[PDB]
């Protein structure tokens, strides 16, 4: 059925979309890496209003990156539900 | 009647996976220009840190500019799977 292609098309959007957050999640937590490593050595150096900026611009990434990881496990769940149930119906 | 439960599903996952771009990237972009002000603004081991500072900034840019590419693509197929389910539960 046409039902066989949309269950197809979606398997491989959805395992794209995991691969693309993967791929994703490692580029923004290096950055947050190396971020974090910098308003350390910025503070062994400290005029200082730089470091209360590079401080809250980490706290803002790595509170961005805990609430990704959740709404990423949040939609990851629905989406197996879904295809399961779409696999289903193929059947 | 499943098939209208699994669009109805669908719908509302494509529509919260758009939204929360909207915010990521919203979040993002905020986070890249004040990136960019602070790098501006150092330039008015210190040199070290403007040079650590500006590699971040476009390691982001080059990650937002792919991601705006990725989220297009992905918005697309999703949009034409959506329309093709659509087309099959009141058919
Ligand atoms: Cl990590
Ligand atoms: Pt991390």
């Amino acid at each position: 059925g046409t039902l066989n292609q949309l269950f197809h098309n979606l398997n491989e959007i959805v395992e794209d979309l995991n691969k693309n957050w993967h791929r994703e999640r490692r580029t923004l937590h290096d950055f947050a890496d190396e971020l974090h490593q910098l308003v350390k050595h910025v503070h062994h150096f400290m005029l200082q209003d730089i470091v209360n900026q590079l401080d809250k611009l980490f706290r803002d990434l790595d509170n961005h990156l805990q609430r990704k990881d959740d709404t990423v496990h949040h939609r990851h769940h629905q989406l197996n539900k879904l295809l399961a149930q779409l696999d289903n119906l193929v059947h």
